[PDB]
C-alpha cells in the first residue's frame, strides 16, 4: 500500500475482512 494516512485502519479492514471469511467459510450455511 502506498496511500499513506489510511494503512493502520486498511488494515483493520483486512483482518475483520478476513475473520469474516474465516467464519463464513467455516460454518453457518445461508
Amino acid at each position: 500500500m502506498n496511500r499513506s494516512p489510511d494503512k493502520i485502519i486498511a488494515l483493520i479492514f483486512l483482518l475483520i475482512s478476513l475473520l469474516v471469511l474465516c467464519l463464513a467459510l467455516w460454518q453457518i450455511v445461508f
